[PDB]
């Protein structure tokens, strides 16, 4: 298998996450993870097994905690599926979902491209 040194992928990537951080107001629900008690939703850790949010990728990117490139895609639609999954097609929290992944998917390609 190819073998990815923590300072490439994170040169690499960390543009494509500032692109999803730029997103301004629609990163804001993304930017730290879902407070269950705050927001007054006991059944978000039911209904998402696998949290994910902007604050954890960034720590596993900047820390040297991914092997390969495409466990950081991975964690990126973890993230962007868990939203999709939890809340209202009509609702802001999924809208605001669908325009960080469109930006991912635009700036996404040519990054893995160029990692090989
Ligand atoms: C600016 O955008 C918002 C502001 C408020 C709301 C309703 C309340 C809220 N509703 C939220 C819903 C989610 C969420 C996500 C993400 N996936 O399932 C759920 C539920 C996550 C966070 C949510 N939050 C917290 C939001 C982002 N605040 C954080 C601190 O500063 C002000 C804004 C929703 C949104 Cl999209
Ligand atoms: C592009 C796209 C759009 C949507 N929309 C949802 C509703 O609104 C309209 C469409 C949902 C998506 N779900 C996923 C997805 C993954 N994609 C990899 C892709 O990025 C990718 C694939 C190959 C190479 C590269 Cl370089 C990148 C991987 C794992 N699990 C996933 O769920 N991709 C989606």
């Amino acid at each position: 298998k190819k073998i990815f040194k923590p300072e490439e992928l994170r040169q690499a990537l960390m543009p494509t996450l500032e692109a999803l951080y730029r997103q301004d107001p629609e990163s804001l629900p993304f930017r730290q993870p879902v407070d269950p008690q705050l927001l007054g939703i006991p059944d978000y850790f039911d209904i998402v097994k696998n949290p994910m949010d902007l604050s954890t990728i960034k720590r596993k990117l900047d820390t040297g905690q991914y092997q390969e490139p495409w466990q950081y895609v991975d964690d990126v639609w973890l993230m962007f599926n868990n939203a999709w999954l939890y809340n209202r097609k009509t609702s802001r929290v999924y809208k605001f979902c669908s325009k960080l992944a469109e930006v991912f998917e635009q700036e996404i390609d040519p990054v893995m491209q160029s990692l090989g």
